[PDB]
């Protein structure tokens, strides 16, 4: 059982380079529009406290250099939507996949295609944390890299990368430019509050452990939803609900282990630790696989 | 710092479906040749102890059904090379990337494009273990999935998937059909011997930890190559060598931490454990990032 990303090919063909002045980052080219973070228009002396409206007023279509491979695209319009720019170009991307824009929920997962200079460097899987950050791997030049899911042949874009927080975690927007969480695109100290553990995902991963033969942490106790949650709260775990219980249905069925039984084993792990043992090769409790991810992978 | 795979698009366009009888698995379509595991010709009653030469003698070109999307390809020749079949087809793949076949060394890493029915399902990063197994995620139908590295625009194929061992780890071949390790493609119990930890990779990951601000495990001791290795052997770690020390050069330089100093910290971690703390978000010592991987990711 592995952290598995979606195949990235459909997204690779949408990545372009966008330069304004000496600032370069990545853009996403779908039909005749290129989407990118609006801070492409900032100089380093603007990033402390930009007035983006005023900055963009000094920019014309020809100040945006958009490059797809060795091919410069012609910008024929521009507008700002929340924290993203939309650059209308004179060529529709011939590689545009079937796609939609979605705003994901916290606790859900997606794949990131990390890019530099409009060129893909690598792919990995991320969760939107309950505090609306992601634990990514991003350097200078990575902004405009996107996160996505694939359903059949349709790419659902859900994330565009903008910034790193002082804790080393990452923040960004949906493809309409609205940040996940309370963040703003300016280079000031910003707090993500307390993060919490995605309880239903830990359970899904414990189920995945059982499916893959790892069963040592199972005990002979059970518990109640309200009793467990009294333990969840203690550990900054999200409360569990019947919808969670139901979502776990397929896994609880494949394994014959009641969700509340699995909860009792989780309580003991939270209380007693793992005694130097491992679960699916990890010595910590993993919360960045959804139930769907586990079903998808073990099917 | 994340387990990061290569972008998979160039490989996605090489995957096809190969059926012989009711056995279906994946093939790799490059120029006018499709490569796949030879056990595609086995029935379930053949897999216990196949005579592949005899089995293949009863097969003709038209018994191999090769499908790329909705498109059946015409097989015009077939031959067996070690544990792979080469099916000559009448159409050269128009999506063939620049490519080579390489036999990787143990301790090196690569990306796996896990496929079913010739369709990519997901991508993840693997190391060739010192005992020539990989810790993958593979189900029935995944054989013929490949592992690769990308250098610039050139895909270096290094692995084709064939089998799971009783321990749950995975074995397969290079693209000439020669198994990594002592394995044979028959459904009998086979041992991978003792695995060992890839010492230079653990050090590279400790360097990656330091680069990313995690420094608690550093101590004020140093050691000798021979003294450390007396500790390495104790823990089934690979011995460290000057070539390893030199390969770590760039990281030792970026950090100002002598390799033998980092070795002394590693010795203490092996001896004293991690006292419930974490390094790059892991509570175990990670050995599936090479020095190159760490340089690539932190650059
Ligand atoms: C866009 O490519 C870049 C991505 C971050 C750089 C470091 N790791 C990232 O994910 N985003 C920014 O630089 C962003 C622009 C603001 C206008 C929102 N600033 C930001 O993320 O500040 C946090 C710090 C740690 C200061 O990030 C860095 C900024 C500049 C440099 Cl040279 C290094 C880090
Ligand atoms: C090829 O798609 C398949 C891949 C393994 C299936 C289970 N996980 C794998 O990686 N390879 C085989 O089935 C292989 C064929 C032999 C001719 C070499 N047999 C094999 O791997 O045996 C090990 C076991 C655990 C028996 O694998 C399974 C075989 C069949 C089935 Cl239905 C389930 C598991």
């Amino acid at each position: 059982f592995r952290k598995m990303a979606f195949p990235s090919g459909k997204v690779e063909g949408c990545m372009v380079q966008v330069t304004c002045g000496t600032t370069t980052l990545n853009g996403l080219w779908l039909d005749d529009v290129v989407y990118c973070p609006r801070h492409v228009i900032c100089t380093s002396e603007d990033m402390l406290n930009p007035n983006y409206e005023d900055l963009l007023i000094r920019k014309s279509n020809h100040n945006f250099l958009v490059q797809a491979g060795n091919v410069q695209l012609r910008v024929i319009g521009h507008s700002m939507q929340n924290c993203v720019l939309k650059l209308k170009v004179d060529t529709a991307n011939p590689k545009t996949p079937k796609y939609k824009f979605v705003r994901i929920q916290p606790g859900q997962t997606f794949s990131v295609l990390a890019c530099y200079n409009g060129s893909p460097s690598g792919v990995y899987q991320c969760a939107m944390r309950p505090n609306f950050t992601i634990k990514g791997s991003f350097l200078n030049g990575s902004c405009g890299s996107v996160g996505f899911n694939i359903d059949y042949d349709c790419v659902s874009f859900c994330y565009m990368h903008h910034m790193e927080l002082p804790t080393g975690v990452h923040a960004g927007t949906d493809l309409e430019g609205n940040f996940y969480g309370p963040f703003v695109d300016r280079q000031t100290a910003q707090a993500a509050g307390t993060d919490t553990t995605i309880t239903v995902n830990v359970l899904a991963w414990l189920y995945a452990a059982v499916i893959n033969g790892d069963r040592w942490f199972l005990n002979r106790f059970t518990t109640t939803l309200n009793d467990f949650n009294l333990v969840a709260m203690k550990y900054n775990y999200e409360p569990l609900t019947q919808d969670h219980v139901d979502i776990l249905g397929p896994l609880s069925a494949q394994t014959g282990i009641a969700v509340l039984d699995m909860c009792a084993s989780l309580k003991e792990l939270l209380q007693n630790g793992m005694n130097g043992r491992t679960i699916l090769g990890s010595a910590l409790l993993e919360d960045e696989f959804t139930p769907f991810d586990v079903v998808r992978q073990c099917s």
